[PDB]
């Protein structure tokens, strides 16, 4: 929602920018040598999430989950060379192949005492659980366990059945990721595709066989297990054997792309038609996700490549990433296009025809369900436990939620904030030079908030625009993260419409800094200032965005993105979280609910469980977070404040009668509405009850005092509704929602009206 | 090669826009011109030598 | 390129509709063009015109 002047970014959200994107200080930005057509229009992305639950009892390949767990881990930094790790790992396992005569020896014990070691015995295996990490200790202890894994593949087998018993499993539960990437993420695909073909080879098994696979018997078989072991090992390594190698090699392959797409490049910095033409990377050239994917890495890089084949690239690692064969990357072919459609985007435009302010806004779902959980332990002194939940109230308040869900679309923000619009002898976009912009992501914030770091910094992010550490690297990565997909969608999506598909390079302060990027093409529309402009023959062109989406017009979405936002663990029954605290709130409250009607005082508080029903109040039970709406309300909250703001002073500056007169009704009219908001859910029994627990509380108090049976009057409305407002008010206390603060000041500049409609006389 | 006619344009002439549309034709043309000329080119000398 | 173009025929920005557009003979305007152009050996550069 970072509201910006058309005529700066450079400076108004200085940082991001496309001259950002090249670095580029506040140089170029600028037209036209060469000029090259491509619209590569595919990409290869993803789609929505990437959190889950991830509850590991029965591991058994499947990679992704794990390659998730190490993304988390890759992420965390406690991994990043993860890669790396898998080397160590390689050699873990490597060594795994090396102590044999250890491996087997641990085995031999585990079960289970070795040489005879044959028939239909009674061998109650186990949970095998602690040994391992006897295996570990004879092992290293490289990171984690991956080790465990192993273990249970070996575990299952080990059983035909009986040998293993019974077991638990764990949580670890991965958490999202990207929706566009870069280049690390790429390379380790690949690698995980070793990777998941390691396991894949991993599970396999040799079953059961004999009077001995079958029946057990044999000391000697279980050394062939060992065996087996081994066998599974070395296969899966010799699976593993040559094709690691060529990571930055990749960087590099890109390096040459890009400088196929180099165009103005040294005849002899070609890459020659043999190259050219070759298969479908060439394909590639054509194939967008990658195109807008080098630059940046390479604006890291400086540049750098390696120099290798030209006959296995071409083109076979090539196709070794057949990219998307890696969902993991779930950049896999897109039709370019068929994004975008969480964006739409409408805007206010004035009456040359000539602009305002342009919203691009973020479309989403909402529904939601509660989530408040028996916060124990189980596990003292260690907190990897399963812990648990109920419903109670959660499905009662989210029962109330619900409707409230019911109320909200982006759809209507954007109503409302067609509702601002009016305009008049008002107010540029030609008069006065600068014009609006919003993009709806206070989505990101949300995150933030779920990531509980101050978002102030992160306006900082736009507003210089870059980098704001000074706190968790971690944090800061991930605002970075954010932030490309900030960049990220939008000119795709511009794109996606603009098929203004042609690169002059830009060759930053000189020459040689190899960033492409086409001018857009505005076509028609006679004359505008707008923009650090061109006008080229009225239909400026730039490679510069946003006017690009101004000379769109409202565009919708086409999805709110619905919102399927993870949740609990249900088979939970064992498993343990990882980060949760953080995670968990309690349900403290503080406030109250009081009122002083004839000159006498009527007062009460909250009183939370009893509000909730049952008794009664305590540290435990703790709630998961509510975080989509915070991101919501405060939208609709926000929007009113300038509104009165801005018009107020409108509203004074008045050079004619008119149109102050004019603009109020309509401000009245949505407070009402907004009121009608509130009351709205006000009712709701949970409050209401509510309220009725008051009253007679508030009579209670009342009863010494009161004395006169006044009658019917106060069937004059407006208890109800009042205190129905009042009590939708708790709702949002009660379920923290707005501070204290603001809708108190709120309400404050409200005071009126509220008679409407109505019965009156 | 050639972008025939087209709408009430290319067809029925319009846009200044549209041949600032074929300008890019040109460049189109060029430049594809140029991209199928743009690696082959190597090995005269070379030639020589292979015989 | 464009811009040369552009004047070539002729004169640009609403530039549309069924006017009336008696292009010529082209014939000189090229050395116009070529002297935006630079001036290679013969013309090339007014096949590339015609074309």
């Amino acid at each position: 929602g970072f509201n910006l002047k058309v005529k700066d970014l450079n400076g108004s959200a200085r940082g991001l920018t496309q001259a950002f994107a090249i670095g580029e200080l506040k140089n170029q930005l600028s037209v036209g040598a060469l000029q090259l057509p491509l619209q590569f229009t595919r990409t290869f992305s993803a789609s929505m999430t990437s959190e889950l639950l991830w509850e590991v009892g029965k591991g058994n390949i499947d990679p992704v989950m794990y390659a998730r767990l190490f993304f988390q881990y890759a992420q965390a930094g406690g991994a990043l060379s993860v890669d790396e790790l898998v080397n160590q790992f390689t050699e873990y396992h490597q060594s795994t192949a090396c102590n044999p005569e250890i491996w087997r020896k641990l085995t031999a014990y585990i079960t289970g005492s070795s040489n005879r070691a044959i028939k239909a015995d009674a061998v109650g295996k186990v949970p095998p659980t602690a040994i391992l990490e006897q295996l570990r200790t004879l092992a290293p202890s490289e990171h984690e366990l991956f080790h465990h894994i192993t273990t249970d593949f070996v575990c299952h087998v080990l059983s035909p059945l009986g040998f293993i018993l019974p077991d638990a499993a764990y949580v670890y539960r991965v958490g999202r990721t990207a929706t566009y990437p870069n280049f690390y993420a790429l390379v380790d695909c690949v690698r995980a595709s070793d990777l998941r073909r390691m396991l894949t080879a991993l599970s396999s098994v040799d079953s059961k066989m004999l009077q001995a696979t079958f029946k057990a018997k044999g000391a000697l078989a279980p050394a062939l297990i060992s065996q087996h072991l081994a066998n599974a090992a070395t296969t899966a390594f010799e699976r593993s054997r040559g094709n690691f190698d060529a990571n930055a090699v990749v960087s590099s392959v890109l390096t040459i792309l890009g400088r196929l797409w180099s165009p103005s490049t040294p005849k002899e910095l070609d890459p020659s038609a043999r190259l050219r033409n070759t298969n479908g990377i060439d394909q590639l050239r054509s194939n967008l996700a990658l195109f807008i994917a080098y630059q940046d890495m390479v604006k890291q890089r400086g540049r750098a490549e390696v120099i290798f084949s030209d006959e296995e690239l071409s083109s076979t690692i090539i196709p070794w990433f057949i990219e998307a064969m890696s969902e993991v990357s779930p950049f896999k072919l897109r039709p370019i296009n068929e994004t975008t459609s969480y964006i739409g985007q409408t805007s206010a435009i004035d009456h040359m025809g000539q602009p305002s302010h342009v919203v691009v806004y973020e479309d989403w779902q909402f529904a939601k369900e509660i989530t408040a959980f028996t916060p124990v332990k189980l596990a003292n002194n260690s907190n990897q436990r399963f812990l648990d939940v109920e419903p109670g109230i959660s499905d009662r308040m989210s029962a109330t939620l619900a409707p409230i869900g019911n109320t909200f679309a982006v759809s209507a923000f954007v109503k409302n904030r067609t509702a601002v619009y009016e305009a008049v002898s008002q107010r540029g976009t030609v008069n006065s030079n600068g014009a609006e912009m919003t993009l709806g992501f206070p989505s990101v914030v949300e995150r933030d908030y779920a990531l509980d770091r101050d978002p102030m910094v992160a306006i900082a992010a736009l507003r210089t625009g870059i980098v704001d550490e000074s706190l968790e690297a971690r944090a800061s990565n991930d605002l970075k993260r954010s932030m490309f997909n900030y960049y990220a969608a939008v000119m795709h999506y511009a794109v996606a419409h603009n098929p203004e598909v042609v690169v002059s390079e830009h060759q930053g302060v000189a020459a040689e800094q190899g960033s492409l990027y086409l001018v857009w093409n505005v076509r028609t529309e006679l004359r505008i200032p707008v923009g650090y402009n061109a006008i080229e023959g009225g239909s400026i062109r730039t490679p510069e965005p946003l006017e690009a989406i101004a000379y769109n017009k409202p565009i919708q979405p086409s999805e709110v993105l619905q919102a399927k936002v993870l949740d609990l663990a249900n088979h939970t029954t064992s498993i343990h979280i990882w980060p949760w605290h953080e995670a968990s709130t309690e349900f403290a409250y503080e406030d109250a609910y009081s009122v002083t009607i004839r000159n006498k005082r009527y007062t009460a508080e909250v009183k939370e469980f009893e509000l909730l029903g049952l008794g009664q109040r305590r540290e435990r039970v703790r709630i998961l977070k509510p975080t989509v709406a915070h991101a919501i309300i405060q939208m609709w909250y926000s929007w009113f404040v300038e509104d009165d703001r801005t018009l107020a002073a409108a509203r004074r500056t008045s050079r004619d009668d008119a149109e102050k007169l004019a603009i109020d009704g309509r401000r009245m009219q949505n407070a009402v509405t907004l009121l009608r908001k509130i009351e709205m859910i006000g009712t709701t029994g949970i409050g209401a009850s509510a309220v009725h627990l008051a009253q007679s509380r508030i009579v209670d108090q009342m009863a010494g005092r009161g004395l006169i049976d006044d009658s019917s009057d106060l069937h004059v409305g407006i208890n109800r509704h009042r205190i129905r407002i009042w009590a939708g008010l708790a709702v949002l206390q009660m379920m923290g929602l707005l501070s204290r603060s603001e809708a108190e000041a709120l309400t404050k500049v409200l005071g009126d009206s509220n008679a409407l409609g109505m019965v009156v006389a």
